[PDB]
């Protein structure tokens, strides 16, 4: 008999590998406590984006059904952004109802970096930043700058 958990850890495994041999540009991540399920990421904000300069620290929680399930990712760096909230949470369809076992966490992580770059405002988590998203673009780039800042340095 095996661990209920074997075919997500077995998973998990390849994806670290796959992960570690080619990340997504300007991410890392990996287990944090020698425990398989429970990883660490970190984006640097990209080149393009109000973000640039800082250090964003991701958890990542995958379920004993990995890949059935998607994992549960949050950011802990604070950011100011129309698709991530206080609590971290990140508008991202395949991280809700659109995981495919497909999907890994390299292709999650390439997805956030490019909505760090370009910011789904039509899917607004933080309405009110959205709206300056859109309506004064200028104050949006300062007001992320700013926390960048402040929060990722």
């Amino acid at each position: 008999l095996g661990s209920p958990e074997f075919m997500a850890l077995k998973r998990i495994n390849k994806e670290l590998s796959d992960l570690a041999r080619d990340p997504p540009a300007q991410c890392s991540a990996g287990p944090v406590g020698d425990d398989m399920f429970h990883w660490q990421a970190t984006i640097m904000g990209p080149n393009d984006s109000p973000y640039q300069g800082g250090v964003f620290f991701l958890t990542i929680h995958f379920p004993t059904d990995y890949p059935f399930k998607p994992p549960k990712v949050a950011f802990t760096t604070r950011i100011y952004h129309p698709n991530i909230n206080s609590n971290g949470s990140i508008c991202l369809d395949i991280l809700r109802s659109q995981w495919s076992p497909a999907l890994t966490i390299s292709k999650v992580l390439l997805s956030i970096c490019s909505l760090l770059c370009d910011p789904n405002p039509d899917d607004p988590l933080v309405p009110e930043i959205a709206r300056i998203y859109k309506t004064d673009r200028d104050k949006y780039n300062r007001i992320s700058r700013e926390w960048t800042q402040k929060y990722a340095m």
